[PDB]
């Protein structure tokens, strides 16, 4: 019932980002949140550490007007308390390496909703910041859209959360932190329900 | 218990590709396979139609030597019976639109192992070929690597298959068709076991 036993050594970290466009290479990263997970002694999955940052657009970044209109972010607001991509990711990576070591995992895997999008932005930013020893798997993810499709028959984040019996506040949907917390709770519910119903561990089906 | 009921109107199509590199935009697509699924009257998911193609590298495509050494494909072998991207994808889309209509779904979703990779090559090929009305969802996929992580505690395709009690012949692992059918059987087993254990329908638990 160890975390390192559950996903062959993968240390799941929930991530979500807000951006200034669809291109991870050319468009600014504006917000990022991260939530590590942990298992109790019974093997139940739950949130561990939570981090969140407003991010300053990198030098040379494009800002698509439509993206800003959609997510309501204004990068030029001096009161938004933004930090550099380096500062945000350096802190996220530090927390993630420590969790990996403490739990005996060997690598982090990003958990996200339509994960590739968030993955590409995080990797692009870590590249720009010249971050060393990125604890994240280069291409593997846990896409909660697919997972929710299987478990709940829904792929839209809000609908999936509702179908899971969770709350979901539309006014907070453009916040990386809010999205990340909802996504983490969803993911945990799905993994936990699977265990509860006797799908994990694999031995359970025959016992009792 | 209809297929259209299971994934909010999404029509899952299992896809796998073999390529000549890691870059979907610049590298050739060399093989593609597709397997549509169907649900019987009791709502059990299974393979329906199977398609498979050797693909001619598009004009101006890069061929990474390492990729050819890895997958063992020789694009210049005239006996490999290759077709153009247009030919392959046009036939797949045709079969997919037909399945979508018959089952009452809205759109297809790609099912693949580490789906983004296969998705990006398929989409880039569909673009190069100027295909009309791509039935696939522009960004949503069902990644069996993540599903096998949930269902089986394994993310490697071979190991996940074996953990699921499936056979897996490594000597065939570089065939898109082979990978696609194993992936399809894995996906079906995962959806099906979820149903059998009382996870679906949502009402079943009570």
């Amino acid at each position: 019932t160890g975390l390192c036993d559950r996903f062959r050594g993968f240390y799941p970290v929930v991530i979500d980002v807000e951006t200034a466009g669809f291109n991870a290479k050319t468009d600014a990263l504006l917000e990022i949140a991260a939530i590590t997970l942990k298992m109790d002694e019974q093997g139940w999955l739950m949130p561990d550490t939570t981090l969140h940052f407003h991010v300053e657009p990198f030098v040379g970044a494009n800002l698509q007007p439509e993206a800003l209109a959609f997510n309501g972010i204004d990068p030029n607001d001096p009161d938004r308390g933004a930090v550099s991509e380096y500062e945000a990711l350096h802190e996220i990576f530090k927390v993630v390496r420590k969790g990996i070591k403490a739990s005996g995992c060997n690598r982090a895997i990003m958990v996200a909703h339509n994960a590739n999008f968030d993955h590409s932005f995080m990797m692009a930013a870590a590249e720009r910041a010249s971050l060393k020893r990125n604890p994240f798997h280069p291409f593997a993810t846990f896409d909660t859209a697919a997972l929710a499709g299987l478990a709940l028959g829904q792929t839209v984040l809000s609908k999936a959360c509702q179908t899971a019996g969770m709350d979901f506040d539309s006014t907070q949907a453009h916040s990386a932190l809010y999205d990340t917390e909802r996504t983490a709770v969803l993911f945990c519910e799905i993994v936990n329900r699977w265990k509860r119903l006797g799908g994990w561990p694999l031995s359970a089906a025959e016992e009792v």
